[PDB]
């Protein structure tokens, strides 16, 4: 029954709304310089960074940064806080995925471990446009050009994501689509270490079935979007890859940089 | 019209058969399958290979192991020769895909330059089984165990493909299926350097449609198969990547020699 698949489609979209405070809808409303019910403060240079804390919730330093964790450090030390924020949110979303919690407790931890970052960059796309990304729950907007100018080892930490996002937003997907897509990325099954893969692939077929019907109904005139979407899962993989090696490089250049525990566990080698 | 998709499917199948000597139906019969009437020459040990590179229709170097060239090197160089062969077969194949020859010459070359590898490891999976891969038009069978006992740099060269193949073969696809899959791969619109992505994506959109129908009809019980195959293109990618990784390492082994100029010339980087 296709009626059963729409139900699951609605269920996941519902938890999607409940677990992510900043949807793609809100993001675009904020990004398109029209709905000015509340516009973002822009960050495109150090001077703006200063003023940044002024009208934005920033527990970081406001004045000089050179002799006190420079802009680069400040920004990514904050970038960590959000990354964990995202994990916890996704972890919560994951629990609402039918069958997920019923899987082996180990397998839950393995699916989260490998999927939590592919989803982050997917959604991160919702907060981006060719020129920059939304920060502090849509309250701010940091320029891509600013981010690319950061210190030699931090400057190329985001660029590869902007590129991912520009072509991925082209698909023009929305939250109800993402909800199912994000639920397909978790219930994969080819993740390294999974014990019982069959019970997992049984859920993904279900989710995949849901995502398909969803895409057809929701984008009738968009030929093979389903396949075009699924192929994007590869683009994600690569990105996670370049990220970790970039992370492995920081760990050596900044002996004082502290990677948060939760993120340390998730990440491994090879 | 289901008439055009079936027409392309067939057309592609026919061109696949006429382009590839060893089909999967064939390889499969020679492999774990029975169909005994000309058993292949197994290669499981240094004596097995030695006593084979002389009794087999191989064209490169004769078996000699006594302070005169290594076993692993001669085996690696074997893949090159054969791959280069494959590359010519695939190019002749791509040329029969509706639209391909009409693309911008530079675009054609580009699509091939990056698709050949993914295609190679895909089709290799046909010749592979859990315990080894067919060698020499199917005249032989080099074991997987012997490949892993190879030199330090080479003992981890085919294991990642063995792992890929085993998971890939589970899909239980057949030549008629791979004819279309392969076409989808070459018609990749994200290949770096392309000049006019529109036409290339147009043909792939069409191919992807054909694959989808071909699958539903060819495997009515295999659920959501179309989706699972498209997800294997991610593994291919990582295989293809990781492959170039163990290549540079090799590049830091055998190099400077005035006799390779013309031989090494025939083998670029693909
Ligand atoms: O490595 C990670 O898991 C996060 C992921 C992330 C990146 C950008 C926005 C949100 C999360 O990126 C980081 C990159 C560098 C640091 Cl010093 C900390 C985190």
């Amino acid at each position: 029954e296709s009626a059963d698949l729409r139900a699951l489609a609605k269920h996941l979209y519902d938890s999607y709304i409940k677990s992510f405070p900043l949807t793609k809808a809100k993001a675009r409303a904020i990004l398109t310089g029209k709905t000015t019910d509340k516009s973002p403060f822009v960050i495109y240079d150090m001077n703006s960074l200063m003023m940044g804390e002024d009208k934005i919730k920033f527990k970081h330093i406001t004045p000089l940064q050179e002799q006190s964790k420079e802009v680069a450090i400040r920004i990514f030390q904050g970038c960590q806080f959000r990354s964990v924020e995202a994990v916890q949110e996704i972890t919560e979303y994951a629990k609402s995925i039918p069958g997920f919690v019923n899987l082996d407790l180990n397998d839950q931890v393995t699916l989260l471990k490998y999927g939590v970052h592919e989803i982050i960059y997917t959604m991160l796309a919702s907060l981006m446009n060719k020129d920059g990304v939304l920060i502090s729950e849509g309250q701010g907007f940091m320029t891509r050009e600013f981010l690319k100018s950061l210190r030699k080892p931090f400057g190329d930490f985001m660029e590869p994501k902007f590129e991912f996002a520009v072509k991925f937003n082209a698909l023009e997907l929305d939250d109800s689509d993402l909800a199912i897509f994000i639920a397909v990325i978790i219930l994969s099954g080819d993740r390294p270490g999974l014990l019982n893969v069959k019970p997992i692939e049984d859920i993904q077929d279900n989710l995949l079935q849901a995502l398909e019907l969803q895409l057809k109904l929701n984008h009738p005139e968009s030929s093979q979007l389903f396949a075009k979407l699924l192929q994007k899962m590869t683009d994600l993989r690569q990105i996670v890859t370049e990220h970790v090696q970039l992370l492995q490089v920081i760990k050596k250049t900044e002996t004082d940089m502290s990677l948060h525990p939760l993120l340390q566990e998730i990440y491994k080698d090879l």
